[PDB]
């Protein structure tokens, strides 16, 4: 994707049109932004495609001769359409020469010309102009017909071809061998093949017609250029490499700053991710401001890189626009230096200059079109290989023999077999078994042997590698496959039912099924009972859209489906293996009735149900070991005996004892992220209001974009004035000619500087707003109550990506893309005004036609009416049927319904197809109007222009007529691409609405607050009739009047069942949540009165699983505290009391080793003691212990528990323990049961009562 758009961007770089230079620069920045960039800042490539490509002639096979002719007709007509603009260049030269001449006549009182002395009468001018006017009229009607034929022909053939390609592919894929589906064992194969089926259509449609059109515009565009002046063309083409180098300069800058900016914010992205993920930890350790500082330092670094991006984009885009007009200047300077010599005609100079532009523009338009053909040849291969190109060895559609009437005598003889995939491990090795007509034979054995493969070889899914399998004496390889499948019924372990009604699934059992026939088989399979009990009965849909039936219910319908055709040979492959014990009963009762009256081969997991089989065949390592009924094999003490007794023992022992999901683009997500919240989407003004602090940069940027806007209307004056030089001059073509040619150098310098100042300063305003919103939003998030983080929308990753992509998404509506729209709007107003200033009669006529011209440009964009979402939605329905057939090929191939699924796909394709060819005509008509409306303007402007000169007074002068035309046509050159801002703006309005609303949400329990009582704690913790419920589950109350008191230095212990309320004591005291009744007093003061930040620093926590941050152990211990507060000696002193000094000091680098790097290298016992080290450095007045030991009351438990008691010495403590053993040594203990304490006392005292 990225390698293509990079080469396409160079093709656009060679375009000499001034509006294209703006267009090609805007598109280059898009190439290195969201969705086009990976995680490192690099461009996406190769991943989104096939290695081998199909021939273009081969690609267009399946087209009738009539359509192949339509393809030929449409191609020739396309070359004519492309030859239109170069043909206009000759007409533009002739009419300008005619107009410039009549001016000399008016300047010289109505006479004859200087060259050759031609009396240029009113009729000489009238004949010249009407000749041009009639030509533009001929092209207006002509190019509409030329345009409509090109598109209608190409889209009609593209639809007619792909409609045949779709059905011929499904026709072929269901007839493939099962072995092929083993090699292509991917479940996404069907969906990927249909994704390719669409990509072939995209690159064989009208896009090829367009490719030929832009191809001939490059050729005829330069032919006309070279045949009029081979010198000026070389002069002009010599300046393009300097312009292309500036184009490369944009691509080089935007790519290197995309990598540098993503790497610099990657550091900030890790800060926001690791702290929100464990916010309860960072809040407890009191280091929110430390993190707020790190993220601010990192975002400032990303801003510095972002402002520098605008500087390099400013010089690049500024230079490219400047070198563009230098190409004009240099051509005009040598142009007068050729007309004065008499070597070059003026009209031919106007033609050659216009022709080169049409040619250079064509190159950048051809590239994108040829590329779609390239991906069309690729995607086709995967389809083609399957598509009749490979003759499958197991053809589901052939002729073997049908004459025989089957009794049911099966004979497996010396059958050796190995699956094609994994051909190294054999499965069957000389198996010999016999099944007589009517017998209900059973295959028993271990997992190794292939009892189940016998069924696969009887259905002929795979061929016998050595040996033979015969039905009624005839080898299966000789019998007709379709006939074989119709006579042999299968009931596999996992039943496959298609997305249709119950009776429709059963009907797939027989060709001419009757309702009476179905119920008879449905009652036999014990399914009639539950079907009547559910709504719609048989007419109910069973599948994805319908009701989800039970596994045992689904199997009984499958049993019924196998019975409807009334088979002579029926196979049961562990049909009761994937069912629960309660549901297995009815199914087996149904399998028994189904087996009676025919020959049946049963593969069973439960050997109890295999007891009364007519014959039991035991398999081992792919061969038969014993054959005989239950009585015989049990008397032999063979493999069967071993299996039965072993199983029946396990059965007796058990009976006595017991009896990534979603992925899409930015626009869609931001619509759902606006949802979930109150998020009222923002507008442009609101976003500017937030960018108020950067109003200076924003003002300079928009002011320099307004002055920059006046450059197109003046370029209009600078060009018509250069023409006016040739309008009657006593060899003054040099004095005035070299002046205007050099005036384009001034113009180039004017736009170069204006363009630089625009992108750079709007770059500061946008990147600064990004920084401002980032620091503002993260401070808002860290100051939240923690009940905030319990909400789904406030997930660690959802907030992280909002600061990563959504804030820079808001940026795109304020950077240089927004600035250029202002530039385009100003030129459009100034130009139209300047046009009226020169002549209102001419101006008003042109403007009256412009809405028709714009409408034609609108239709060239391809969008008709509003959207295409409903048109291509009907194609998905046909896909769903075909995908389901490929997902369940084994089932459709066994029921021989592979032919019926093909017809159901075709019938569902008929609706979308009939509408599509109807659409090809409408779409063609649309392009006819699109590619002919430009000639409609010229045929009217020159007709109205002539009528204003041919008048008696006269009303308007020849040159003044042209100054009006070029004032509008040049000033509205940039308007077509100006509409590319609105999709980016709409995307930014969603992002802003979320972010600005997120900032409006203030905390209920404001951390980072400087307000409240900042007191020195002692330890008097008191809970008084405390009632609490979690914010996400407000109704269900966890604490129901918890009351207790803890004195300084005293330790209380909370013990009880799970979900009683003892777990919330550590949270409420650290103020993670507020009480819903009752107060919590800490040293006399109620907890709500205290300043959170100041009291949390005097409280420490050691949890069950303590999380450590990505840093050194030294820094991980003193995480909260500032560097210039605690000495290194205090850290080691804290480590020696926590029993870690030996682990770290006697370890390389000491405490400077990276802990928590890609998981923790240290054990759960080491982490728990580093958590004790954290608590000791900053001597806590109270210390919260919540499930302190996660060492499973074993060896690692005694080492860490002894260290815990060395800490809770001079400080008060509260221990919450799930294990009642480690509770002893506490000054008091309490038992919580329903959110209230029942009994209190000491270990000794509490033990007395029972
Ligand atoms: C190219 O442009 C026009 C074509 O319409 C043409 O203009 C002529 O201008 C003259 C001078 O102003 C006009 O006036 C007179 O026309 C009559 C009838 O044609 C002539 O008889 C006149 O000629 C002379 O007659 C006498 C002969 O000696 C003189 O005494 C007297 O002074 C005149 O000079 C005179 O031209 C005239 O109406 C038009 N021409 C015509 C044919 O009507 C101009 O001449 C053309 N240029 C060239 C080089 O062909
Ligand atoms: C409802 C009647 C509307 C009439 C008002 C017209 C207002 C001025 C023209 C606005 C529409 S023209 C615009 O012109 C662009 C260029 O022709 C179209 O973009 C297409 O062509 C571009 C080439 O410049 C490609 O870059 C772009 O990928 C493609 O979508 C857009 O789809 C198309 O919307
Ligand atoms: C009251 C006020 C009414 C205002 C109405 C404004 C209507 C403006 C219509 C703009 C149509 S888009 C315009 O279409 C023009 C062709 O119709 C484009 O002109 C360029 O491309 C042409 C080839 O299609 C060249 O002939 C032309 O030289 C070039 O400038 C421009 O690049 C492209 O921006």
């Amino acid at each position: 994707n990225g390698s293509l758009r990079q080469s396409l961007r160079t093709l656009d770089s060679f375009s000499l049109a001034p509006e294209d230079v703006l267009k090609t620069a805007i598109k280059t920045v898009e190439d290195y932004e969201g969705d086009n960039i990976d995680s490192n800042g690099e461009i996406k490539i190769t991943r989104d495609e096939v290695v081998n490509k199909v021939s273009i002639p081969q690609l267009y096979r399946y087209t009738t001769t009539l359509e192949k002719l339509l393809l030929f007709i449409g191609t020739l007509v396309a070359v004519i359409t492309g030859a239109g603009l170069p043909l206009m260049s000759i007409l533009q030269g002739k009419v300008s020469q005619a107009f410039i001449n009549e001016q000399i006549v008016i300047n010289n009182n109505g006479s004859t010309f200087l060259p050759t002395g031609q009396n240029y009468t009113k009729t000489d001018f009238e004949h010249d102009v009407m000749n041009v006017v009639w030509s533009y009229a001929a092209m207006t009607v002509g190019m509409w017909a030329a345009g409509q034929i090109t598109v209608t022909c190409y889209l009609y053939v593209a639809e007619q071809m792909n409609n045949r390609l779709r059905r011929e592919f499904v026709k072929s894929i269901l007839r493939q061998e099962i072995s092929w589906f083993d090699t292509n064992h991917s479940g996404t194969l069907a969906t990927k093949l249909f994704d390719n089926l669409e990509r072939v259509k995209e690159g064989t449609g009208d896009k090829i017609g367009m490719a030929f059109q832009y191809l001939s515009q490059f050729i005829t565009g330069f032919i006309v250029a070279f045949t009029h002046s081979w010198q000026l063309t070389l002069v002009m083409l010599a300046v393009t490499p300097i312009q292309a180098l500036c184009g490369f300069a944009i691509a080089k800058s935007m790519s290197t700053f995309a990598i540098r900016e993503t790497l610099r914010y990657a550091k900030a992205g890790k800060v926001v991710e690791e702290t929100i993920s464990s916010i309860r930890t960072v809040v407890s350790l009191n280091g929110l401001r430390y993190e707020l500082e790190r993220y601010s330092t990192a975002v400032e670094e990303a801003k510095k890189a972002g402002v520098l991006k605008g500087l390099f984009l400013g010089i690049s885009f500024g230079a490219m626009q400047a070198s563009n007009f230098i190409s004009f200047a240099l051509a005009f300077y040598i142009g007068v230096g050729w007309v004065h010599d008499g070597s070059l005609n003026f009209g031919d100079m106007l033609t050659t200059f216009s022709s080169v532009m049409m040619g250079s523009m064509a190159l950048g338009l051809a590239g994108p079109q040829l590329a779609v053909l390239g991906t069309a040849q690729g995607a086709a291969s995967g389809i083609y290989e399957v598509l009749d190109r490979k003759p499958v060895i197991d053809s589901s559609s052939k002729a073997g023999r049908k004459d025989m009437k089957i009794k049911g005598d099966i004979t497996v003889e010396n059958v050796h077999f190995t699956y094609p995939s994994r051909p190294d491990v054999p499965i069957l090795r000389g198996m010999n078994l016999r099944v007589n007509a009517g017998q209900t034979v059973a295959l028993v054995g271990s997992s190794g042997c292939g009892k189940s493969t016998i069924i696969s070889l009887l259905l002929r899914y795979y061929d016998v590698l050595k040996g033979k399998i015969t039905i009624d004496g005839v080898d299966v390889r000789d019998i007709n496959l379709e006939f074989l499948r119709k006579n042999v019924a299968v009931v596999s372990q996992e039943p496959a039912l298609f997305n249709c009604t119950i009776e429709e699934n059963i009907s797939l059992g027989k060709e001419g099924i009757t309702r009476e026939e179905m119920v008879a088989a449905c009652k036999m399979a014990n399914a009639e009972k539950f079907i009547k009990t559910l709504p719609n009965g048989y007419n109910t849909l069973v599948g994805d859209r319908g009701t989800q039936l039970s596994g045992g219910q689904k199997q009984r319908i499958a049993i019924a489906r196998a019975l409807v055709r009334n088979p002579k040979i029926l196979l049961l492959d562990e049909a009761t293996s994937a069912l629960d014990a309660e549901s297995e009963g009815i199914v087996q009762q149904a399998l028994d009735k189904a087996a009676k009256g025919r020959t049946t081969i049963i593969i069973a997991h439960r050997l109890s149900t295999i007891r009364n089989a007519d014959l039991i065949i035991s398999c081992k390592n792919g061969q038969v070991v014993e054959v005989g009924d239950h009585r015989a094999l049990m008397a032999q003490q063979g493999l069967y005996y071993d299996l039965v007794t072993a199983q029946t023992f396990t059965d007796a022992v058990d009976s006595a004892a017991e009896g990534e999901r979603i992925g899409k683009d930015a626009l869609s997500r931001l619509k759902q992220e606006l949802e979930e919240n109150n998020a009222q989407k923002t507008n442009l003004f609101e976003i500017l209001y937030h960018a108020r602090p950067h109003a200076l940069s924003l003002f300079i940027g928009m002011s320099t974009a307004t002055i920059g806007g006046f450059i197109y209307p003046t370029y209009s004056v600078f060009f018509t004035s250069f023409m006016n030089v040739f309008a009657g001059n006593p060899a003054d073509f040099l004095s005035q000619g070299h002046f205007w040619a050099l005036m384009f150098l001034v113009l180039a310098a004017a736009q170069g500087i204006c363009s630089f100042l625009m992108t750079f300063f709007m770059g500061i305003a946008s990147e600064s707003l990004t920084r401002d919103l980032r620091n503002k939003l993260f401070r808002n998030v860290l100051s939240q109550h923690i009940g905030f983080f319990d909400s789904p929308q406030n997930a660690s990753g959802k907030i992280s990506t909002r600061l990563a992509t959504d804030v820079p998404n808001l940026r795109t509506a304020i950077d240089f893309r927004f600035s250029t729209v202002i530039t385009t709007l100003v030129s459009m107003v100034a130009g139209i005004g300047l046009a009226f200033f020169y002549g209102w009669q001419m101006a008003l006529l042109i403007i009256a036609i412009l809405p028709i011209v714009a409408f034609g440009q609108y239709l060239r964009g391809r969008r008709f009416t509003g959207k295409n979402v409903k048109s291509a939605s009907e194609f998905a329905d046909s896909g769903k049927i075909a995908i389901e057939a490929i997902e369940n090929v084994r089932t459709v191939q066994a029921l021989a319904r592979e032919d019926t699924f093909y017809e159901n796909f075709c019938e569902k394709l008929d609706i979308p197809h009939k509408e599509a060819i109807k659409e090809a005509f409408i779409q063609g008509l649309s392009y006819g109007c699109a590619s002919s409306v430009l000639y409609l303007l010229n045929t009217c402007a020159y007709r109205m222009g002539l009528a204003l000169i041919i008048t008696d007074p006269p009303t308007m002068q020849p040159m003044r007529v042209l100054r009006v035309m070029y004032a509008i046509t040049i000033s509205t050159s940039t308007l077509g691409f100006a509409t590319s801002y609105f999709p980016e703006y709409a995307k930014a309005t969603f992002a802003g609405g979320i972010i600005f609303g997120m900032l409006r949400k203030i905390s209920k329990i404001d951390s980072l607050s400087l307000a409240g009582e900042k007191k020195k704690l002692y330890g008097k913790v008191i809970f008084k009739n405390v009632r609490f419920a979690y914010p996400e589950r407000p109704e269900i109350e966890i604490l129901k009047g918890l009351s207790f008191s803890v004195e300084p230095g005293q330790t209380l212990a909370l013990v009880g069942p799970s979900g009683c309320g003892k777990s919330t004591v550590v949270a409420l005291l650290e103020r993670f949540y507020d009480t819903l009744g009752g107060e919590i007093f800490i040293d006399g003061s109620e907890i709500k009165t205290l300043n959170p930040e100041h009291t949390r620093s005097q409280i420490a926590i050691v949890s069950q699983e303590p999380t450590l941050f990505d840093c050194s152990i030294a820094e991980n211990i003193i995480y909260g505290l500032d560097p210039s507060s605690v000495t290194m000696a205090q850290v080691e002193e804290a480590a020696r009391l926590a029993n870690i000094h030996n682990f770290i000091a006697e370890l390389p680098e000491g405490f400077e080793t990276r802990v928590g790097d890609r998981g923790t290298q240290l054990s759960g016992g080491q982490k728990q003691r580093i958590a004790i080290a954290r608590a000791l450095v900053r001597n806590p007045k109270i210390l919260l212990l919540d499930e302190a030991t996660s060492a499973l009351d074993t060896e690692s438990e005694k080492v860490v528990q002894e260290a815990l008691d060395r800490a809770r010495e001079g400080r008060t403590c509260i221990v919450i323990a799930h294990r009642l053993n480690t509770v002893m040594n506490a000054d008091c203990i309490a038992v919580v049961s329903n959110g209230t304490i029942i009994e209190k006392g000491t270990h000794t005292q509490l033990m007395s009562e029972k």
